[PDB]
């Protein structure tokens, strides 16, 4: 094999497997989703907690984001920095 | 390899990465979806927070669409800025 | 490779890219479905307010609708402005 | 590669491209049926106000349809109006 | 390439393309089963408003079925009316 | 292509479109379900209503059992009465 | 091809149809475990029901049972009768 | 092919194919849970009728458990009791 | 075909086979987080009978643990005794 | 076929079945996150009961966490303890 | 079969492997979704308990996050300590 071929492969895998990774963001979506959905429900029973309201949820969704920043690292290192390339030549 | 064959078959895969990676955007569908409904109910029993409902509404769903937003742009990058042909020739 | 085949590939991996990014719009589908089944039961409890709650009802579903034209919108753009042709010389 | 080929592979990954964009049919029917659901309680407890309960969940589950439209379109133009065959000669 | 071999492989491809449309039929069966859930529970308190609570059912349940006829639909054009052979040749 | 070669690849990938229809069955499944635990939780509370409870536990289960048997049918075509044969010798 | 090749592709198809079909499964297990769930809580709060309330589970998780018995049935010809072999000769 | 060849293939599909349907598994893990939370909150809140509630719930839990026995017995026959395997040599 | 050949395409397969099967390990993890969340929750308003609420929960956990163990032991099968090796040489 | 490329087959498909298996990690996150959830309102409502609640939402949470170790186990074993490079000769 | 080919097959299923994986990551975002959804609703209602509610709320979430941690570990092995290589040669 030479090494375009090595190289064609192994990207062309990487792009897959990026577009897999990147997935994973359908679940933030739908639990930060909820977590918007509670706050608007507070905010209706007391207007004046407002800022409390959005702090916590701001917070919490934070930390629900985590695994879609995860797999957005991945896809953009396979992208842009791409590990298997040096093993290749 | 010829360059081209190696230019064919890494885009392939980056149009099906890119497909993949958009399959997230089902998860603010949902989540944002739930915020809706909650903001509908509220406006519907606490008229007077109508301004504040909504609000929240609208910031909350913004974070649920983040993800949506980073798959769109990893599918953007793999179509118009496409990182591979650039390591082949 | 000759060109013949290389947008075989290419175009033959975008019709498939663009099926498999249309598979996102079961999200909004999900959420927005929601959202209507609140404005129903709104209405229901408080005819009065009916102006109130469609008008929120048809907002929050705009929003929940984004990530199924963001699929819609890559879609089109395989099957009708396929940026990866121009880079098949 | 004839030009045979070149359309049967085409063809081939347009009828795989177009059943999989038709699986986001799943989420307006599930969204849909829960309107459904809110509809028949509410009908339950306001017999009176059926007409309005009716208006309120088939406007909510039209737009909720949409994207179920969208990937039908997409799925028929691949089918019967496909984009790819021009580009190929 | 000769015919034979381009009408089976297109015919193959829309085998798996029909049978991927039908997943959608999932979103009915789930949508459709919860507006069942809540005519039962509705039957069971307001026993005198049966009439109302079934065809109100029934009108629901008819919508949130139209994306599993859109699905039926494009794999019996798959598999009997089949609008790639004619592009063949 | 001989006509064994045809035959072979049309009805391998029916056999995988047959098995990727039954896949919706599963909604169903989850469907009825929820209306059987429904009618479960109304004929304990309310044992005078038990027969209108089990009538439109089954009827709407009967309706959402469609989509099911729309994939049943799909199967048992691409089995018994394949539409792809006729096209081949 | 000769006949081995025929027969091995098809069966190779038809085992994997089998594994798919059988997916399906998940939806009757959560479902029923729905309507389990609600006759454990229906017998609490009224064991003086017990008879009918078990009664009521079991008839309505025999009809969600129905769509995983469909793909037994499509499972258990592809493995012990199967129709495309004498189509192969 | 030679007889060796004609059993990798089907015994590889085979093995595929069992993994495939194993996947049911997760709808029983699913419902028999919801089973067990609302047994714990029955069980939590009617102490005087533990025997039965439990009793209840295994037996609800049994029957949901049957899509998972489906797969399993179909997994296990096409690892132990391959019934392609005669069809080949 | 070589006795390497077909142990290779049939390990691999095997490998393959084994991840898919684990998937269904997702259910018990959600069924059994639905039960201790029901634990946590009847504790707190019950905090003298923690050891009741516990023993049940664990019943209840072990039950639906059952699936995710006819994975494991499908794949340790797959991986350490595989029957498929027998049938080769 | 060489030793080199029977490693290689096997070595590849480990990976992928590795990835498949680490899937099902997905469900203890929801599980456990209900468990969180149920927790949270928990202490809020009996800061008395804070201890216990705690005790219970971890120990619940930890038996649904069991089949997302069970994958990861498998996952190392196929890429660190891997069983099948034993069986190429 | 040469080093570089191996080389190239292993890590292009490395990298589908590694993407495989981190679709797990989409539980954790909808769990501990739900844990900040019930915390913004918790300190709403129990401003003066602030500090405890979201204590358990990052104790509960840190839980649910772990599987997530599971894939990104599996899969930044799988990039950058790729386990694979010291067995080709
Ligand atoms: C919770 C927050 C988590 C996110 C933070 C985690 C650490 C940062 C990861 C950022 C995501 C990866 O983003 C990517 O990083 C790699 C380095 O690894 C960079 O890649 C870099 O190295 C390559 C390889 O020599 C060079 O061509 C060049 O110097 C540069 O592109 C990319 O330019 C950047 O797009
Ligand atoms: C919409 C905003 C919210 C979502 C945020 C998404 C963040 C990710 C956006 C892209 C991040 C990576 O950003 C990317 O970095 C690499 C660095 O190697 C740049 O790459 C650039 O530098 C490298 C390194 O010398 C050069 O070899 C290359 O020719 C040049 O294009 C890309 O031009 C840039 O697009
Ligand atoms: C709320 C988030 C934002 C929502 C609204 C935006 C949705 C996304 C729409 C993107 C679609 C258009 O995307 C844009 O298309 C044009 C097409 O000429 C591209 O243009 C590219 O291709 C053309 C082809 O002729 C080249 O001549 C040009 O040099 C190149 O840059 C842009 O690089 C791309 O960014
Ligand atoms: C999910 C991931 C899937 C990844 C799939 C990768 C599939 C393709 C692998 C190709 O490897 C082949 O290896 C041969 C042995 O190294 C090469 O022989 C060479 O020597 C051969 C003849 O012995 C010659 O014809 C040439 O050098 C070339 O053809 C050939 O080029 C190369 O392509
Ligand atoms: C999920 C994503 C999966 C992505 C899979 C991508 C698979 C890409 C396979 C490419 O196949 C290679 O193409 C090379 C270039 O044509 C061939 O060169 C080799 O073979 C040619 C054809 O025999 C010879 O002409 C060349 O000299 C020789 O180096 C090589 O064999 C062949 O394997
Ligand atoms: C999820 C997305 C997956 C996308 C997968 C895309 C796979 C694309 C495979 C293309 O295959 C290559 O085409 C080249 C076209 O040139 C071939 O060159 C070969 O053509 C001949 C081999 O067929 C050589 O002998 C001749 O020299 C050469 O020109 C090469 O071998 C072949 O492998
Ligand atoms: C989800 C979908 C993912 C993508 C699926 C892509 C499937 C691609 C099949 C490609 O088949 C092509 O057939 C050509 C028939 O010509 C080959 O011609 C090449 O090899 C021939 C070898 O004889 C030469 O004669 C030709 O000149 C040369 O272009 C070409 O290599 C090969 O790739
Ligand atoms: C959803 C996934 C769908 C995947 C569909 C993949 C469809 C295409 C398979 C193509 O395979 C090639 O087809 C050529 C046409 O029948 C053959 O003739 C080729 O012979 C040469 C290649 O050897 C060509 O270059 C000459 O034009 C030709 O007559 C060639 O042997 C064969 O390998
Ligand atoms: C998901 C669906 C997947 C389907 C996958 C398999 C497709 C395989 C390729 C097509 O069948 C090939 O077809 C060629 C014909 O198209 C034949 O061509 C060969 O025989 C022909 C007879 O006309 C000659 O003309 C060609 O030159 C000669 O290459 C031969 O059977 C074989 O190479
Ligand atoms: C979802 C997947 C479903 C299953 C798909 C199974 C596809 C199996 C492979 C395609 O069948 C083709 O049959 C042709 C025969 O009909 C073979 O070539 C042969 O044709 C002649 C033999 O008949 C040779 O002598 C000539 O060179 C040649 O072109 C060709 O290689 C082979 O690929
Ligand atoms: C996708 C999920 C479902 C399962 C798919 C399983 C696909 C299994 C493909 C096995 O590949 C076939 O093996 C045959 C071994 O014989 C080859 O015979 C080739 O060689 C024989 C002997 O010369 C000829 O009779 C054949 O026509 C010729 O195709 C054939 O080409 C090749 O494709
Ligand atoms: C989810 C989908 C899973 C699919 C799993 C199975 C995939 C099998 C792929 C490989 O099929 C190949 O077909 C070749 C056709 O030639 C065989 O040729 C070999 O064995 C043949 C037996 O006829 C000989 O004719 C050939 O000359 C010799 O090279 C080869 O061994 C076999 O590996
Ligand atoms: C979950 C899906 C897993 C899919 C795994 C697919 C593995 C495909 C491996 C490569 O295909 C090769 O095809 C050759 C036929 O074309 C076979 O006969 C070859 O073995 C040698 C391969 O060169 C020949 O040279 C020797 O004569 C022969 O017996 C060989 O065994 C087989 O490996
Ligand atoms: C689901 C994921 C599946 C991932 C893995 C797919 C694996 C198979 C890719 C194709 O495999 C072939 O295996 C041959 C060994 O069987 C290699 O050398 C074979 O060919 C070489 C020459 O190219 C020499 O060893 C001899 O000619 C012949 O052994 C050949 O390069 C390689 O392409
Ligand atoms: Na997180
Ligand atoms: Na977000
Ligand atoms: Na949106
Ligand atoms: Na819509
Ligand atoms: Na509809
Ligand atoms: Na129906
Ligand atoms: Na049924
Ligand atoms: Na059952
Ligand atoms: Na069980
Ligand atoms: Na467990
Ligand atoms: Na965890």
């Amino acid at each position: 094999m030479d090494l375009l071929t090595a190289k064609t492969i192994v990207l062309g895998c990487s792009a897959v497997g990026a577009g897999l990774a990147m997935i994973a963001g359908l679940g933030p979506g739908i639990g930060e989703g909820y977590a918007a959905g509670k706050a608007v429900e507070s905010v209706a029973r007391q207007p004046e907690a407002r800022g409390s309201i959005i702090s916590t949820m701001i917070l919490g969704q934070a930390v629900a984001e985590s695994t879609g920043i995860y797999s957005l690292v991945i896809a953009l290192i396979l992208l842009y920095a791409n590990p298997f390339l040096s093993k290749l030549g």
